[PDB]
């Protein structure tokens, strides 16, 4: 039985039916403090931050592992630091002492780049360097590798987490993020209209498609045991690329569209963020791989964008 | 007024007196769940893992300035990590946000070289470096240093830190703590008694004299606001040493003294731990400096524990 955490978001939109399309749909089941659809998939209403309601879940569905997704992302967290810190950090620390608690075999959870800082460096930071991040979403993500890794070495319960770049998706309609631009660009594009980018032209940063994102974490939550050194915090990432040279490409397959910048704190905190990542540790610990390259997400974002906004007859 | 969690502690027990004689009496307030001798100095009971009770702590007594010493330590923390997390999380999370909401102006933090782990470099490491602490103690206080830097970015409370190594004292009696082999040996020697270290012989630590300790906290506490660039994670030390170098150290001077080493659970979570600091940083930003070297704080805990 697989419990997903903050199931109603961007990640576990698509990660709650891609894993009952794999382990069936009776071995998964979806909980968030919202409800949307399931696509038929068992939903259960579970506030993290409250001890006793996932003590209570964990329990009745005899939980064997949990993908915690839970949590207040980076713009909405310096919206209101008071609710990240109590979602993110107790939150974390509730899902571990319970997964301890009970016989919970693995519990893996999905870190950022935000946990990154000034003093990291831009290019191809490998996994174990300065980690010294200033937005409290970052705060309270590399508290939860460290717990993860602690939960691990001390009480030996299997936890697992890899560290996401900005992710592409089309099913799910991300908000309370950073990243988000790489998103809705699309959609003003499909409709020829100007996107005012909340970012820098020139603001590189490492970003991936949902469909790598989704087979990433899973792998890492099957992966053997004998390999996993590192454990928690694996870099992971696809590609990298700026608000401009991203509407750049998008512009070469739909030249009618144009872009203004006008940045906002987003910008601000995606300046102290690394450019590129090296995910060679994923790759070579637990088989980390990358299928579709920025052209292909690029071209199947659009394809499906269009299709959503009746571009693209059904 | 200046109000001091933790004041029944290791520093806290002369950091009170310190601050006093220093700030005036009358601008000084000691708090800790357990209560101590402070002088005649004002002491109220304070349980940091109380949001409540240090909002009206702070209300009551118009506190300016906060040195948050309230905590569990390393060897206490792996035999109850969840009492270390509600003590130090909780409980400094409580102290920032209550100092951000009420007016409190000031809040020093003593972090510590529990914030490093197996990957940061052994010799020389500067304050910008690796941290992947594993012990509960060095997860809750690298998230102690994050979230004071963050305050600060963020909210503009003044808060700052540095981080302590093994710090050698005589006023406070040691608490069977990781680096605490460091006093217990002097109490050993002085009786001309074996002392059983739980140490390696071999394992180097960064250690410093409780007078340089205390200077260094109140120097990073006085200094310019607008002049600290770091201003979180200060590394500050004052030599490195083994058991085995203290010990023969200690022996020049009490030559009957013996010692035999029987290795715990406290030697793997020194073994996780650099050999050798570099304070460069502290020196440049707010005039860290050191006046006591190892044979001066060797010959004055002797001096010390012997009139005692
Ligand atoms: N999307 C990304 O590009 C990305 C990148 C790196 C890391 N992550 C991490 O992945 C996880 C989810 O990301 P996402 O993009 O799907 O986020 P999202 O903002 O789309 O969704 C977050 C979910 O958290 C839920 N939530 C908030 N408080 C909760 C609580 N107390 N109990 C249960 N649910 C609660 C919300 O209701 C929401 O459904 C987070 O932990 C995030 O930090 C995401
Ligand atoms: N002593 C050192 O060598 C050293 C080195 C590095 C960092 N530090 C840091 O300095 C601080 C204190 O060090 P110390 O040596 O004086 O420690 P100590 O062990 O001597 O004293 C700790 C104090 O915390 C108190 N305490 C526990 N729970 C509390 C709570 N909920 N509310 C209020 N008080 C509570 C204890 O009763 C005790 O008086 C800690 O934050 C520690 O991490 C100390
Ligand atoms: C690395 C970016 C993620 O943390 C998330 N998409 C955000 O924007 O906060
Ligand atoms: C660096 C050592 C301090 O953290 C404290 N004296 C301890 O023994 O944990």
């Amino acid at each position: 039985m697989i419990l997903v955490t903050g199931s109603s978001g961007q990640i576990g939109t698509e990660l709650v039916p891609y894993l009952a399309e794999k382990y069936g749909k009776k071995n998964v089941i979806a909980s968030d403090i919202v409800q949307r659809d399931t696509g038929g998939i068992k939903f259960i209403t579970l506030d993290v931050s409250n001890r006793d309601e996932i003590d209570r879940a964990v329990e009745k569905y005899s939980i064997d592992a949990i993908f915690h997704l839970a949590g207040i992302l980076s713009a909405k967290g310096e919206k209101d630091p008071a609710l990240a810190y109590k979602v993110n950090m107790n939150g974390t620390y509730n899902i571990l002492e319970a997964a301890k608690q009970h016989r919970v075999e693995k519990v893996v959870i999905p870190s950022t780049i935000g946990v990154f800082g000034p003093e990291t460096p831009k290019n191809k930071v490998p996994s174990i360097t300065i980690t010294r991040p200033r937005t409290m979403f970052g705060v309270t993500k590399i508290a939860a590798e460290l717990l993860g890794q602690y939960y691990y070495e001390k009480f030996g319960l299997d936890v697992r987490s890899l560290r996401y770049p900005g992710i592409i998706s089309y099913k799910a309609e991300p908000t309370a993020g950073t990243t988000d631009y790489a998103v809705e660009i699309f959609y003003y594009a499909v409709k020829r209209e100007k996107y005012k980018c909340y970012l820098a032209p020139n603001r590189a940063l490492p970003m991936m498609y949902m469909p790598d994102a989704l087979k990433a974490l899973v792998d890492l939550y099957e992966a053997d045991r004998d390999k996993l050194v590192l454990r928690n915090g694996y870099n992971v990432t696809a590609y990298t690329f700026t608000p401009s040279e991203l509407y750049s490409k998008i512009k070469e397959r739909i030249p009618e569209f144009e872009i203004e910048y006008k940045e906002d704190f987003r910008d601000k905190i995606a300046a102290t963020w690394p450019e590129s990542l090296d995910s060679s540790e994923a790759s070579n610990e637990w088989g980390f791989s990358i299928e579709y390259d920025l052209d292909r997400t690029i071209d199947d974002m659009i394809d499906h964008i269009s299709e959503k906004l009746g571009i693209e007859g059904k």
